[PDB]
């Protein structure tokens, strides 16, 4: 159903975390049996990026939540992308809506920014996704694919595309405890993956991997995960709690 | 001439620092001789909070170069207040020009950011400022006296003014080598202390230090800071560099 594509499950604590709570956390998650052929990253605040590697089992990434688009520089309050590598990271959550919703990032800033993620050696999940008054309009597949584009155009070669994660997540889920349908999330990754296919590549769209996200949970994320243009999960609430352990061997 | 207003010399590191940089720095730091009778405050990247104050000599505070405005949630790519105390600092730096005129800040976000970060036991750091347009549309002191208000009208008591420190940085000062003449500091300084003894206290007034940021160096902080309204300097571009030292000792 999901053909050579690799089982992903991304966290992303957003402003939640302490020392105190990385500390339980991990030792929950590596005294906990997960799927051995699932790839996990979890974002956390930028403050806490090396201890939480350091801290983090085996095999579990950590991710920056947001970087700016040049390596250095007088922008007070952002990360780059090499202090992110010198935190002893490689991935970066890039466009989550909170980020176009409430701080008002653009689609031409979050392309700038997967470009120089990219081109810094970063590995990007690149999130996309319609608010509900777009939904109702009829503008969902408009809205990502617009988004799709400026986040494509920015890739900076086939070969980047390994480094590439793109996380569909419509606004209306994301914390709402709204999660789409198996049904609701199928067609809009379909539409995706046929976007990649057509604009892209054909062979790149065959390998990407589409996370769902919003409002993804322990008892919701099999039937989700089973849907052949879903690869795996973009978690938020979830991601903070043991359960996130149950979402990482749903497709077990 | 500046009462009993203890100097202050703050850093701002902006998007730049390495675990590398911290080590070498702190260490020149530690070894020179600077004014003991001077507050540090030196603003670092998020992802660097404990580690530099930890390695940072006894005296010297660091400070989170932004925050936002709730204890915690979902805010993918901000910090909380609680993070920062986590990390072991005590100090945030708020609206800053490159937050204000880069990325949007409000002046009613920023005044909700002193509330809750007063309110969580931080000191602040709030900054004013007038862009060169505003200047030479003589708007420089209602540019001023706006950011002010949104300031002092969310300092939640008298006693609260205790954790405030001021900072005056025209835009077109900041990282251009245009710094303001001790002339142009010392009159808007004036203005804005006349104007929290008017609009808010004069007790306060008299207390509260007023910093001038804005290409200060090693050659140009000793006139700036002789002026009776200019307490201190937020520094930029200089606080990278061994001149922040020159800088630290030149009311000595
Ligand atoms: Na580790
Ligand atoms: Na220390």
């Amino acid at each position: 159903p999901h053909m050579t594509r690799k089982l992903f499950v991304g966290g992303n604590w957003k402003m939640n975390g302490s020392y105190s709570h990385i500390n339980t956390f991990f030792d929950t998650l590596q005294k906990a049996d997960t799927d051995p052929n699932a790839d996990i990253v979890i974002g956390v605040p930028a403050c806490y990026l090396k201890y939480a590697q350091d801290k983090a089992p085996k095999g579990i990434k950590i991710a920056a939540e947001n970087c700016y688009k040049v390596g250095s520089g007088a922008f007070t309050g952002e990360i780059s992308t090499e202090m992110i590598k010198d935190c002893g990271c490689e991935w970066v959550i890039l466009g989550h809506s909170e980020r176009r919703h409430i701080f008002g990032e653009s689609n031409e800033l979050i392309g700038e920014k997967v470009k120089h993620a990219l081109d810094s050696g970063l590995n990007v999940i690149p999130c996309i996704g319609e608010l509900l008054s777009e939904r109702e309009a009829g503008k969902t597949n408009d809205v990502c694919f617009a988004q799709m584009d400026a986040i494509a155009k920015n890739v900076p070669s086939k070969e980047a595309w390994d480094k590439v994660v793109i996380a569909y997540e419509p606004v209306w889920a994301i914390g709402t405890g709204k999660t789409a349908t198996p049904a609701q999330a199928q067609e809009v990754h379909k539409v995706v993956r046929d976007w990649i296919r057509k604009h892209v590549d054909a062979g790149i769209a065959d390998k990407v991997r589409i996370l769902y996200g919003g409002s993804v949970t322990a008892s919701n994320a099999k039937d989700l995960g089973t849907q052949p243009d879903v690869d795996g999960f973009l978690v938020g609430g979830a991601s903070l709690k043991p359960d996130f352990i149950t979402i990482i061997n749903a497709r077990r």
